[PDB]
Parts: structure tokens; sequence; C-alpha cells
């Protein structure tokens, strides 16, 4: 009888659903009077209305539902949130069921209580209108649409017992990111991850039109659905007695087949794709708001969206609806004397653990087990002597990952997008493989590497890998992420939301627990340009993560392998962090065995005594370096100008932590006056290589000592298919450039160094010669060591 | 007889396409030798092999048969190509159609001209990899994935009699902007509008896995287009023997489906939205090559994706494979003695602008004709005294479109992401209406503004809007698109996309007209924080814009409303820029009349003489201000200093056009020195307030005479939910924090000014402590005029 709906039952859940829609109204409206003991007046109403109430009568109408299966069927559930300017109907539901009084104590259950929980939405000093990381039982903000439903899938990867109910909104459903994630359920493997529910808010408007989903003929939706994997079920309808009827049927009824496929998988009976069920919510927008305002359509209209009324602080006539529609959910049979909800909505709360707002997986950093992390010595590279051998950069880190796998089979995963195999990172094939529970072929077998518990995420969308890494993350997991750094720019929204949230949980949410950094390893760069990637490729994504402060990200440029290993393995201990790697994958010359590098990427900048030739003495010169690539041309540099100039006295020192060069005023993580002018002097010149817009460096280490002398040479400009030699002429990064630029900037060289200058100059005009004759660059350039 | 394919005439099309898919080879690999007269030696092969050939077979498949309907029923196709690593298939064809040696004479239809052709792909002096703008007849490179859709039917808009054959990779296909791009044929009309033919290449691999298209069940992937709402047709199988008569049969029967479509449509038999047809093409990857390297299958696999052998250069043998591979095709049949291609292929070639690369749609700029602009000075406001009066900012702007879509009936298009309305420019819908081909109901007749011949796009996709509008400028049209600042992150990788087409066809390919810019108004600033939009939201894209120089990317910041009337005005005659305009829509001050906003604008950048002080003396500081927000604080901050400071002399500088802060040595555009140092001094302090990052006019004016003056206040971070003077506060750009900062910087004010520097303290601990008890401002702060 799980599906019948009792008489008796109905009404407490109808009584829950009116309880929730009148703190909805309450949040947006009021400030004062909670329940309205005295008549409304206009001091009660807030000032500059924000809150939304289009969205809320469906939001809360599934949640009161949801509860029902919890109560139930002792179901382990979370609620994503869509639609995140619904956040009123989160937090009402929150309240009721007494999760939030036990996470916000001033906010009650008593009177007193709700004139707090009311004065504080969408208020100076109080909370946000979206669904923030200061809202009990969230991992996820509506304010940028389209990445509620990557999300959801990424919270029920690995949570075998975890069914994720993502209200999707209408119009978000008409974003990019939405459209292709429904296509996630051919990546969740029914035997060892949870569920996703998803349910379609098809309320028919956004904010003034209406949305294309809605309009289009109920056999497109349906079809359409089918096509995306599931199998839909829709509860169309306008009058609530008989729609609870419907959605509990519904929900039971999907329920039961989200358990049948599951006991299915884990018994070994029906290895293939299921169809998982999904709802579509046909309901009016404003469901139980004003029916008309100034003769217009509010209820089931885009009028609703926002405010039905926000001109009711001015003119009584809108104050007297404000007050009628308040007393519409009859609040003195919903809250007794002292404030609290009656005895009737009590019963049927659920208990503990089971709230969907107190789920320990919504605050997934209290379930964060940290990785057990081999020692990645054992993958290091072999340098006897630096910068004269030659290694695959990325490949130890492939090997160092797959151990990582192997010792944490059900806590970490890699994502890519369809990249690990040019990434060079084909070594994690050896334990594990890609997850793909599409159909297979023969043909697989040979180098496909598929299976359907792989531990690499493969699909081609950034939106959806970079969507359910973030859930796996907030979710107590941990994952590292590789892509190219062509294609950042598309999931530049996406990192300023999870940097937004976690630099918010750090700070303001106390008792919001850290979960595992979200690791981007941007494994091939612009200046070793291969056959992917468009042409005119940049460092952008550079530049727009370090808008954000040190304090909520990192940007490290190793510049070899054994860098590299160290790098990965200090990132996968940090917390609360967006660390971006950058490290090219072709083959490099090494410089740092596995003890050099650790010393190297704990001090995050110092100087290679290896190439430095100042020892017991002022330079004449300081070359600095960031970036593999960036680094090979300025030791080339170095060489050129000690067989010229033998007294020339060079400090070359590499920057690996590029955040180091901030003082440690404005962040702590920074280098200190007195640590900045050991390394770069206080008034020798600093010629600094970078793989980067040179802008960035004059941003960060503009309050120095010596940045009067700091000259930059970075990425300006990509033309079509040059060489790697020739794209670092154009850029004038170059050995030879470099060369150039210091006999320029020493005083003493001004001169000497005219001749020499002379013949840098023919050295480049002969290496583009012969690179537009061949295409290719000399083998004495390609196959360049460190002499000395 | 148009659906049955002749026998003879199947073999010239099958010769067609082995002529075609040997060039693409010859492309890859060959820099010598182009018809193997002589056996191949490793000096004929290309070193550092760049092209891609798996989606190649498929690309020139769907040509030759594109090319016989051209032929038979006179058809106007374009063709857009998803996979852009496929261009050598797009110049393939190109070169025997003749249209690339009128295009490029160098490389003419001779052996001599098949050297060139083979040598100049992917090398360095040559042509790229993808369909860049050098390529005829293409207005859209596949470099990154997702946008071809979408720019499809911006191709299609007010093109009736133009069909737009757009062939879709099955890897991008998975993208977040391709997925939500199925849908805009619910914006299309066939009756004023064109058709898009999509052709999904369903090749079933993307580099090294499987595409989830291929591999999701049949019905699976019919329902999901049905749901998309076309008509699939599949075209499935391997030999093409057979499969050439089916291919000729499918795109027969789709378009006539196309034309019986838009018959019905234009003689108003029926309004309804029509199901248009798609095709699936399903053929192996690598279709015509190596069958087996290394013992693995590469036809029909991922291994075909970049090049079958990689390895040619080195061992003899896989050198005699690629010969083997050549000769398959049979050059021998297929090209003269003196190398051009035979009279059979030349006989069935299209003729003139009928070539699908010698279509003037695709060089939309020869067929650009410049808007009909109306004086703008009919929408100006009145502003009788400068500071005193205030109006909506961006409604005389919508009043201004309204006239230049009745002056323009089919040019002119306006583009918004369902905030027309929010952003204030209601006025549009006096004229027109929003497109709208989906179901109806009569609730939509009251505020909806639907109709199927609207003249404004309104869909919740960012990226599917900015795909609809760059094809539409690119095809010869003209475009206005309005957003808000906070959700302009999304469309980061479209505009650097857009930027690169514009540079490089402006500066390297002399035969491409120039186009109309792309317009872009961020109606909505994150200043003025509304109902709608995240909590921390930043002006983060103005810094992505302007790592394009000034070359191809303009930054307007209008004051107040004649100003963006001027700003508006011009970029709507400027051609191969993308002009960002930051405008706040809330009800501001308005400062310049129609006459003196014309004058600002043209300088981009001046003195107010009206809230200056320093009127034949010298300056004691020069208070300059960037942004209708921050321009309010700055002249709030100067009437502060006029009160408590009477002898203080103080310059007021208002900068619209943000580039001309550069000099004019880095761009024409930009200020002089001379200039520069006549606005700003050389010596006194200048109290830069700026709407964005302060280290952007750092950038921008390092070089300066006057640089150690320039006291930069911008955002730093929006919090959550504060009042419009409290986020100044915050960011300390407010009127208060300002006057602070002049009393600091000025030399004599520094003991005279402690106490109203006190006093300055008060008001700004006041204020933020009644934004606390209200919600909201003082009425003083909201009503603020400029006395004087
Ligand atoms: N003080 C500064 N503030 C902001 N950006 C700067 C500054 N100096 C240089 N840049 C930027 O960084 C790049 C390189 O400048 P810089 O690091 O000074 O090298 P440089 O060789 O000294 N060139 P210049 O400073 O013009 O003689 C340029 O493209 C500038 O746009
Ligand atoms: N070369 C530069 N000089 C000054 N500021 C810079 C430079 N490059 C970037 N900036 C940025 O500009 C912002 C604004 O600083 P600024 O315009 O100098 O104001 P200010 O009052 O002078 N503060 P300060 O320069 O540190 O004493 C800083 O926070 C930096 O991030
Ligand atoms: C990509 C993007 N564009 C625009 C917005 C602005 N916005 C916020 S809420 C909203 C309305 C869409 O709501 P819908 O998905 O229809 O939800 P429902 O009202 O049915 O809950 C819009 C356009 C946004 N958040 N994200
Ligand atoms: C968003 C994005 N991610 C990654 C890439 C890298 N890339 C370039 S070509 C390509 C293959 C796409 O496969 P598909 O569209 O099936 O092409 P085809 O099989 O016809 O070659 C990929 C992934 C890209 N261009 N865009
Ligand atoms: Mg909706
Ligand atoms: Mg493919």
């Amino acid at each position: 009888d799980i599906a019948t709906l009792s008489p008796n039952e109905q009404a407490a859940i109808d009584a829950w659903w009116r309880a929730a829609n009148y703190l909805s109204v309450g949040q947006i409206y009021l400030r004062d009077n909670p329940l309205l003991q005295e008549p409304l007046r206009p001091e009660h109403i807030k000032q500059r209305l924000l809150g939304h109430w289009g969205s809320d009568p469906g939001l809360s109408f599934v949640y009161v539902h949801l509860n029902r299966l919890i109560r139930r069927l002792d179901l382990n559930l979370i609620y994503v949130t869509g639609p995140g300017h619904g956040a009123p109907a989160l937090l009402a539901n929150a309240w009721l069921e007494g999760t939030y009084s036990e996470v916000y104590p001033n906010c009650q259950q008593s009177t007193a209580g709700l004139q707090q929980f009311f004065k504080q939405f969408s208020f100076p000093g109080g909370i946000g209108s979206h669904c923030t990381p200061e809202t009990p039982g969230s991992i996820h903000e509506g304010g940028e649409l389209g990445y509620s439903l990557s999300h959801a899938f990424g919270a029920a990867l690995d949570n075998p017992d975890l069914i994720v109910a993502c209200v999707i909104g209408d119009g978000e459903a008409e974003t990019g990111p939405l459209a292709t994630s429904w296509h996630s359920n051919k990546f969740l493997n029914p035997a060892q991850d949870g569920a996703v529910l998803p349910i379609l808010h098809l309320n028919g408007y956004k904010i003034a039109n209406p949305t294309l989903l809605s309009r289009i003929s109920h056999e497109e939706l349906r079809s359409l659905f089918i096509g995306y994997g599931y199998e839909p079920f829709f509860v169309e309808g306008n009058d609530p007695a008989i729609l609870h009827g419907v959605m509990a049927s519904t929900l039971a009824t999907c329920v039961q087949k989200i358990q049948a496929i599951q006991a299915a998988a884990r018994s070994g009976e029906s290895s293939d794709r299921p169809m998982w069920p999904m709802i579509v919510l046909r309901t009016p927008k404003g469901w139980t708001g004003p029916a008309t305002i100034k003769g217009h359509v509010v209820e089931g209209s885009w009028r609703s969206h926002q405010v039905p009324m926000a001109d009711v602080l001015t003119n009584p006539e809108h104050l007297q609806l404000l007050e009628d529609w308040l007393r519409s959910y009859r609040p003195e049979e919903l809250f007794d004397a002292s404030g609290a909800p009656v005895a009737e909505l009590q019963a049927i709360a659920p208990i503990g653990d089971r709230r969907m707002s107190a789920n320990p997986v919504t605050n997934g950093g209290l379930l964060r087990r940290a990785l057990t992390l081999p020692d990645f010595r054992d993958q290091a590279v072999s340098v006897p002597a630096p910068g004269k051998s030659r290694a695959d950069s990325t490949r130890p880190l492939g090997q160092f990952l797959r151990e990582v796998i192997r010792h944490n089979p059900d806590n970490f995963r890699l994502f890519g997008p369809d990249e690990t195999a040019s990434n060079r990172l084909d070594a994690v094939y050896e334990v594990t493989s890609k997850v793909w529970l599409g159909d297979r072929i023969p043909e697989d077998e040979d180098g496909g590497h598929l299976s359907d518990r792989g531990r690499v995420m493969e699909i081609l969308s950034e939106h959806t890998l970079e969507g359910w890494l973030e859930a796996y993350l907030l979710t107590g997991r941990h994952g590292f992420f590789a892509t190219y750094e062509a294609f950042a720019h598309v999931i530049d929204s996406m990192v300023n939301q999870h940097a937004k949230w976690l630099d918010v949980s750090k700070r303001e949410v106390d008792w919001r627990a850290p979960v595992s950094s979200l690791n981007i390893l941007l494994s091939s760069t612009v200046w070793r340009q291969d056959h992917n990637g468009f042409s005119h490729q940049d460092p952008g994504f550079i530049d727009l993560v370090t808008n954000k402060s040190a304090r909520v990200t990192r940007i490290y440029l190793p510049p070899d392998a054994n860098c590299l290993l160290s790098v990965a393995d200090h990132c996968l201990r940090s917390t609360d962090y967006i660390n971006v790697i950058v490290a090219d994958k072709q083959s490099h010359l090494q410089y740092l065995d596995a003890e050099a590098a650790a010393r190297h990427c704990a001090k995050g900048i110092g100087i290679w005594d290896w190439a430095s030739n100042d020892q017991g003495a002022s330079p004449d010169v300081v070359i600095a370096s960031c970036g593999d690539v960036v680094t090979l041309e300025a030791l080339a540099a170095t060489a050129l100008l000690r067989e010229h100039f033998p007294d020339l006295k060079i400090r070359f020192v590499n920057v690996v932590d590029l955040f180091r060069l901030q003082p440690d005023t404005e962040h702590p993580h920074g280098l200190s006056d007195r640590d900045f002018d050991s390394l770069f002097t206080v008034d020798k010149p600093i010629i600094f290589n970078f793989h980067g817009y040179p802008w960035l460096i004059h941003k960060l280490a503009y309050r120095r000592h010596n940045h009067n002398n700091l000259h930059v040479r970075g990425y300006k400009e990509v033309g079509n298919i040059n060489t790697p030699l020739e794209l670092a002429i154009r850029n004038q990064v170059d050995r030879f450039n470099l060369a150039i630029d210091v006999i320029d900037r020493v005083p003493h060289l001004r001169d000497r160094g005219a001749h020499v200058k002379e013949w840098l100059k023919d050295q480049i005009h002969d290496h583009i010669q012969y690179a537009y004759q061949e295409g290719i660059d000399r083998p004495e350039i390609n196959q360049w060591q460190w002499p000395f």
C-alpha cells in the first residue's frame, strides 16, 4: 500500500506543503510579525524584495513527497535543487524538519525564531537568495544554471545506497551543459554507484518566456527522454487534491524501479544498461500564489517568477492581497501558540540523518577519508646529471596515479575528456579502465580499455566532467582532472562557481567540513602544440584563475617530471583549493632528481645551483623561468651567454608555485621581502621567462623592491603551425631572444655585447628559414643538452 | 528519377570521391611528388605530420553527394563542417571544383599546383589544419567543438533560398553547446528563413573512445532526434558501391521534404512547426584507409583519427603501405597528364556561385548592407542640468533599437537570454516580438510578445545565442546581443573563437570582406545587483576580452543614457570588432545632453567641465571614473571635497573608451603622450574609479609618464546581498572612501584633512549600520543630486 496515499496521510502531507509555502512567502516579504497575530502593517514588510516565488511551490511539493518515502522505505535521499532561486522553499522545509534550528540555534521553532528566519532571507547581514553553502543539505547553488544534473550524478558515484533527487527547472533544461548531462546514465554503474531520480519541474515558464520543453508536444517530450535513456513518468495538473495522490503513486513506482534495477545489477543478472525512471512535473508557476494582479494572470504565468507584487510597501491594496495570500495557507492550523509546527506536522518529519538536510553526504567533508598515497619516489625518473637526460614528463605521473587508483579502489577517480591517451597517462589502464555502460563490441577488446567498473571517467563534455568531479569532491571523495590547456576556457564559469563555494565554506560557514581540492592538470600547453587543438590557443585560463585569490586557488608550473610528481603528490593531500597544474607532455629534459624535486616544490621557488654561475659573488643578471618549455629556453640562453661571455655571472631561478611571487602581506603563502630580495636581488635586472601572459607576473609582483628591474617575456600570439622553436621566436621567449634581452639589460654588456647580439640575430634568421624549408627544427635544437 | 542514381552517374560520383580522398591523403603526408610518377621516397614525406584522416572520407562522401543535388535541383547550398580537423577534405573538394585555384592561383590544377597544394597543409608558412578563414566556403572552424550547428542556424536566418548542410561529428555531439542547439528548429521560421539539413557523422569514435551516440541503441537514437523535433533518416553501411545509391536516395528525399515544408509555409497553408529532416550517417572511421597497422584494426576504429601511420618517415615498411594506400585510389585514372582532374570529373562539378565554396554567403561581407540607422538624438533624454535629472539608462536604447528594427526589417536582429524585459528593453516589443514556433496558448496574448516572425531571438542558452549571432554576422547581417554581466563567462570560449576569426580575416586573408561587428551589451552590472544573478558575480569577462588587444576588441563604459545611445549608434556602424558595452539598467543620474554625449563618445575620454574646479589653474588632484555606477560615486566624492575644502581644485575626467588609456605606440587608437598628459597631468595624483578589476587599468597604462601617481579603485569582491551603497563601501569605491583616498594622496591635505577624514569614516559607519537595520540605503543617498 506504499503507492496508495491514505486520506488521513494526505491531510498531513498537504498541511506540511501549506506550511512550507507559508514560510517561503514569509521569507520573501516579511521582516516582522511572522504569524499574523496583528494586522499586517507596512513596517512588517521588507524593503528591496529579492526572493523568488514562482519555483517555490513546486520545490516544496517534491520535498514533502520525498519525505514520505524516506519514512516509509528508509531511503537515503539527498535533494539537489536546479532552480537555486527557489532557496526559500529549501530553507522552509529544513526549518520544518528541525534541521535548520539545530544548525542555526538563533532560528528556533518558536515565534521569535520565525522573526529571525523571515528577517534574514535576502537581507544585508543575513543569508543569500540562492542555495549557498549556508544552506543545510546543499551541495550546489542554482545561481548559474545547467550544472545541477551533473552534480547529481557526481554525488551518486560510489554511493550505492544513495538516491539523488535532482529537481530541474524547465528553463535550466534549455542550457548547453544540462542537455548533455542527461547522457550521464551511460556512465553510472547500477552495481557500484547510486541512483539519480531526475525531476523536470516543467512549470511552463522561466522568467518572461515559455520554456521550449513545455511548448513541444507531449510525444516529442516523451521521445526526448527515451532517447536520453530514461523512462519518463508524467505528473501533470493544477489541483493539489488530485496531484498529491498522483505524485505519491509516481514516486513510489520510480523508487521501486530504481531498487529493482540495483537488485538485478548487484546479483550479476542484468549487467546491461537500464532505463532509469524520471519524472516530468507539470504544475502552474506560482502555484498557490495570487491568481491575478492588476488584471494579469500571475499563477501559472511567468509573472510569478520573482514576486507576484513588488509594490506591497507602497499601496495598501497590494498589502491587503499579501495578507490574504498569507492567510490562504491557514497558519492558525499549522503553528501552535508558541510558534512551533503542530504535532501533526512533527509526526511526518524524518528523523536524524535521513532528513535530506541533515544527510552527511551533503556535508561530504565529514565523510572524507585521506588518500593512501604511495611514495612517488618509486615512479621518479633517474636524473644523474641535470639537463642531460630526456624523458616523457607525464608518464611517471600516470604510473603514480595508477598506484593511487590501486590503493584507493572506491575513493578516487580520474576525469578526462577523451585525452587520457593523448596526455600520455596510459599507465592507469594497467590497473583500471574507462567506465562504459553503453553497448560494447569485440573490437573494443584490443585497446579500448572499457569496462563497467572503470575508475576513469571519459566523456567529451568538459562541462559534464567538471560537474561530476565537483560533486564528487563535495561529497567527500578525491579526484584528478586532466585536460588540454586549449579547452580550459570551456570550464571558466564552473570553476568560478566552485571557487566561490570553497571560499564561502572555508571563511563564512563554520559547520561545513573541508573537502578535497579540485586538482586540474593542463597536460598539453600552448608552446608544444600537437595535432589536436586550435591554432590561436592561449593560456588565458591561468589569468582567470588568478583573479580569485591565493586564498582559494594555486598555480603550479613544474619544470620536469620529478617536479610534476611532487606537485601532484602534494596537491592530492590539500583540501580547500583549486590546484591548477600546468605541465606539457612532450619528451623534455630532466633537471631535478627525486630528492631535489621534493625540496624545490616545498620551497615553491629556488635557485638552481647547477645552472647558476654566481656562487660567492653578486650576479650580473638573474634569469628566471616558470614553465617546462620556458625553462628550457632560459637554460639554453644561459648556456649561450656562458660561452660568449665567460666573465658574466648568471643566477638561475626557477618558479614552480606562482603565487609565491606575491608579497607575504597580501597572503601568508607569498615570499617575504627579505626572501624575495635573496632570490632576485634588489638591484640587478631580472629576465623572467613565463608560460603565460607577461602582465600576470607584473600583477603578482609589483610591490617588490626590484620590480623596476623585472622584465617578463611570455605568451603574445600564435601563428598557424609554428615549429616549437619558431613559436618561441615569435613570442621572443626563445633562447636567442632571451640572450639578446640580457645583453640589452646588463649595463656593462651594452658595448661589448654588440657583436654577439648580431650573431644571435643571425641564428634567429637561420632557424626561421630552416623551419620554412623543412617544417621541423634542426637536430641541434631538438637534441640540445645542458653543457658544463 | 532524381532519387535513383544511374550506374553511369555513380561512376563519376565515385571517381570524384576517390580523387577527393587521394588529395586528402596527399595533403597530410606528401610534400613532393603529388602524382606518384616516381617511387615514393622518404624525402617526399612531410616531417611532423599534423593532419587528421579519420573524418575526411565521410566529409568528402557528403560533399560529392551534395554537389549532385546542386547540379540537378539548382540548390543554394553551403557546407558547415563540425569536425574542423577534417579540413583537408574540404580543401580537396574545393580544389576539384576549381574554387581553390581561383582564390589561390599558386595552387593551379596542374601537377605543379598539386606540389604547392600538398606542401602547404599543416606546414610552417602554409595553411592550418582546421577550417580557418583561409578556407574558401568556410564560416566556422571546428577547432573548439560544439558550435557548428548553432552556426548553421545563424546562417539560415533571413535566407529563404539557402539550405545549410551541417555535418556534425558524433564526438562533437557529446558537447554541451551542441546538445542544446538541436532545439534551434523551434526558432527557424520556414516562411522567411532558410533550412538546415543536419547530418550526423556517426563514425563511432572520436579520438580514442567510442562515442555515446553511436553505442546507444538504434531505437534510442531515433527517439532522441524525434524528441529534438527532427525526422531522422539513417544511411548506414561500409560498402561504397551500395552506400552511394542509399545516400543519393536519402538526400533527394530530405531536400524534397525541405522544399515541401517551405512551399506549405510560404503559401500560408500551415504555419505550424514542421519536423525537419536530418541524416544519420554511420560509416567506418578512416573509411578507405589502411585496414590494419601493426596487427591492430585501423579502418572503422579510433586509431585512424589522426594518422593511420605516424612512422612512415623512418621505416620502409610503412612507407610502402602509404604508397599502396595512395595507389588504391587509382590516381592514374583520376588526373590528366598535366595534373588536372579528368574531363569526367569536370562534368560533375557545379558552376559559379553554386559550388558551396564560391557561395557568396560564406564570404558574407560581400553581401553586407549598412544599416539605415535613425538619428539617435530623437531618443535622447533631456538633460537641462548635468547630474540633477534621473532616467532609466537602457530605455532610450530600447527605443533606438526599436527604430533600427523598423527600418531594417530583414537585416537586423536582437539576441538575448530571456533578459530583454529584465534589461528594460521592452520598447522593441512595440514594433516586433520574440520569435516562437512552439505551441502557443491564449494566455500568451496578454504580454507574451510571441510571433513566428519576431526580430528578437530569446533562448536561455548563451552558447546557442552566441552561435546564432556569430553566423548571422559572418553571413553579412547585423545584430545586437544583450545579456547580464554575471553570465558573460559562459561565452568566454565562443568570443575567443570569433576574435581569432576576425583577427585572421582582417590581417592574413585578403579576399575576405569585412563583416559587421559583434556588439555585446552587458545590461546589468556587478555594482547594482538585482533579483537575478548569483551571489559572487565578477567583471572578469572584461579582463578576458582585453587579452585580445585593441586590434579586434573595444570596451565601452558609457556613464549615462545619452552616452549609451552614442556608443550603440557608433558600434552599429563598425565592422571588424567585438564591441563590449557595459551599461547598468537602473535609474541613474544623467550628465550629458545629446550633443555633449556625442562629442564625449567621439573623444572616448574627456574632462567634464561642469564637474571640474580647476579652470585656468593646475589641479590639485585628478578624479577619473569609468562606469556609470562608479561615476556617480566619483562625482559624490568630488562634491564632498568641494564642500569641506573650498580651496581644493579638482579636475574630473570620464573615460568611456577604455582602450584609449593605452599609448598610441601600442595601437593607433590610444591617446598620445601629449594628449594623455593634458588630461591626466604629469605630476598630480590620479584617483581612478573603475568598474572592474583595478589591475586592468594598470595593465593598459603602465608606461605612461604619470603612472606612479595612478591610484585605481575597483571591484574586489561582491560578497552577498549588499545594498548598493554597502557594496561600494566593501570595495572602497564609495564616495566616502574616494574622498579619504584624495585626502591621503594630496600632499597639502595630509594635516588639514585629518578632521574631515575622521568625519568621513563616521559616515561609513552610519550608512553600514542603517543598511543592516533596514536593508536599504538612506533616502539622502538614493536621491543624491549634483550640487553647485
Ligand atoms: N608596470 C607594469 N604594469 C602593468 N603591466 C606591465 C608593466 N610593465 C610591463 N607590463 C606588461 O608586461 C609586458 C612586458 O613588460 P616588461 O615585463 O616590463 O618587459 P620589458 O622588456 O621591460 N618591456 P617595457 O617595460 O615596455 O620596456 C608588456 O606587454 C606589458 O603590457
Ligand atoms: N604595476 C602596478 N602598479 C600598481 N598596481 C598594480 C600594478 N599592476 C597591477 N596592479 C594592481 O592594481 C591594484 C590597485 O593598486 P593601485 O592602483 O596602485 O592603488 P594604490 O592606492 O596605489 N594601492 P598601492 O599602489 O598598493 O599603494 C593592485 O591591487 C594591483 O593588484
Ligand atoms: C545560464 C544562465 N542564464 C541566465 C540565468 C538567469 N536566470 C536565473 S533564474 C532564471 C529562470 C530559469 O528558471 P527555470 O529553469 O525555468 O526554473 P523554474 O522557474 O521552473 O524553477 C534565469 C534565466 C542563469 N541563472 N543562468
Ligand atoms: C570541447 C572540445 N574538447 C576536445 C576537443 C579536442 N578534439 C579535437 S577533434 C576531436 C574529435 C571529436 O570527435 P568527432 O566529433 O567524432 O570527430 P570525427 O570522428 O569525425 O573525427 C576532439 C575531441 C575539442 N575540439 N573540443
Ligand atoms: Mg520554469
Ligand atoms: Mg566521430
